């Protein structure tokens, strides 16, 4: 428990003292291994202006394994599925203890600006993006409006 708790407490101080811009995060209740976070949709993207809620579960041996991070907000993107599961290399085999939740939230914001349909988690969303990028962006914008209001 111990090294993990001290690391998560340190990250929580850093969210209070020097958070990533346009993000917030903290424990749900009295369990520091369980957080809710938010990111604002990146400017100049179909997600701009949206407020996206994320569920964060830190493992017992954090930071030696990645937190599990999923969306609670519905979002239209080839690398996020209908259950909010995110396909992001650093949340899986490319996890490093030098990464923090703050860095993960920045990486997820970057992922929203770079929808890649070549290796998707949601192949149907990727099919729209590959076939008609404008159509994908329009739908992503509509979903931001419908489902990601603050
Ligand atoms: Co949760």
């Amino acid at each position: 428990a111990a090294m993990a708790m001290r690391r998560i407490q340190k990250e929580l101080r850093e969210i209070q003292q020097d958070p990533p811009c346009n993000c917030s995060a903290g424990p749900v209740g009295d369990d520091i291994f369980h957080w809710t976070a938010t990111i604002t949709g990146p400017d100049d993207s179909p997600y701009q202006g949206g407020l996206f809620f994320l569920d964060v579960h830190f493992p017992v041996d954090y930071p030696f394994k990645a937190p599990r991070v999923t969306f609670m907000t519905k979002v239209y993107h080839p690398n996020i599925n209908k259950n909010g599961v995110i396909c992001l290399d650093i949340l899986k085999d490319q996890w490093s203890p030098a990464l923090t939740l703050s860095r993960v939230l920045l990486s997820i914001s970057s992922l929203l600006t770079d929808p890649n349909p070549s290796d998707p988690l949601d192949p149907e969303v990727a099919n729209v993006l590959r076939a008609n990028k404008k159509q994908f962006e329009d739908t992503a914008r509509e979903w931001t409006r419908m489902y990601a209001r603050p």
